[PDB]
């Protein structure tokens, strides 16, 4: 259920989300390649997926990839500022979930994300504390898939 | 190209966006469900396309409307954030163009969205010159369908 899902996002949850997210977030751009480029390096088996954006190993180079990168994050950003209220978060990850359920992206395959993003959070001097807040943000959207 | 249109977007431009983005952006959920509604009520030969979102007419209670409306003032704040950058403002345009394109939507129907734009900001007091630097951010996209 999203709707218990997102129930488990307590204000200790929310503060280390919007904490972390403080510095993540100021560099969507860089962040967001990072992100992407780690998804398909430590999970090879997802680069399928991503046809429509080229070769992806172009990095940073690959404007398909730069601009896909960069929308990505403004949807962490929306997810973020929703955290106040629970019904309007529910109903944009609903909104982001229908985008992956079309591209056949299950439940099990969007975690896949967690590996990136506990690495790039490492890589800003954020510890398992955070990875473990954004693993809960995560699992909303995957309730919904 | 869509790269002369953003590079043409002049200081002065960018200033009335980014005054005027301070207030409407600053209440995404009314001032995008505003937007939606004000197309649906103005332009009611669009409403087929968005047979996903169940019955428009129900507004802010139609949790699908409500969830898509707030991501679609979350691709303005992205557009509005790479003012600066023509490179990274040109890529993110045609990330959001790709998505119309695969709904059949032309450059002249997405033009529709300037009436609606105009009204919510006269709903604020921002007046022609601002509705006119709109405008040029939309013929941005524009130049990508
Ligand atoms: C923090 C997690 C993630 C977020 C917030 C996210 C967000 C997004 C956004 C905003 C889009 C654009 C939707 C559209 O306009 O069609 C997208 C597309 C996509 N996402 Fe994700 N995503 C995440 C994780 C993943 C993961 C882990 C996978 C795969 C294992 C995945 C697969 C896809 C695919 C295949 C597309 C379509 C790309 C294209 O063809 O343009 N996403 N995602
Ligand atoms: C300020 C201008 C506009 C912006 C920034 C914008 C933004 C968006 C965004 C972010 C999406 C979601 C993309 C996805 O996840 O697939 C979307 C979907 C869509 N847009 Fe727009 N849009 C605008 C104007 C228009 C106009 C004027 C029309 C119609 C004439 C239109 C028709 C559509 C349709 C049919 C969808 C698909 C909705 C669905 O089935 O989920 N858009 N738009």
């Amino acid at each position: 259920s999203v709707y218990d899902a997102a129930a488990q996002l307590t204000a200790d949850v929310k503060k280390d989300l919007r904490d972390s997210w403080k510095v993540i977030g100021s560099d969507k751009k860089g962040n967001g390649v990072a992100l992407m480029t780690t998804l398909f390096a430590d999970n090879q088996e997802t680069i399928g997926y991503f046809k429509r954006l080229g070769d992806v190993s172009q990095g940073m180079a690959n404007d398909k990839l730069r601009g896909h990168s960069i929308t990505l994050m403004y949807a962490l950003q929306n997810f973020i500022d929703q955290l106040d209220n629970p019904d309007d978060l529910v109903c944009v990850v609903e909104k982001f979930a229908v985008n992956h359920i079309t591209k056949k992206i299950s439940a099990a395959e969007f975690g896949k994300i967690n590996g990136p993003i506990k690495k790039v959070l490492a890589s800003k001097n954020f510890g398992d504390k955070y990875a473990n807040a954004w693993a809960k943000l995560v699992a909303v959207v995957q309730a919904a898939l």
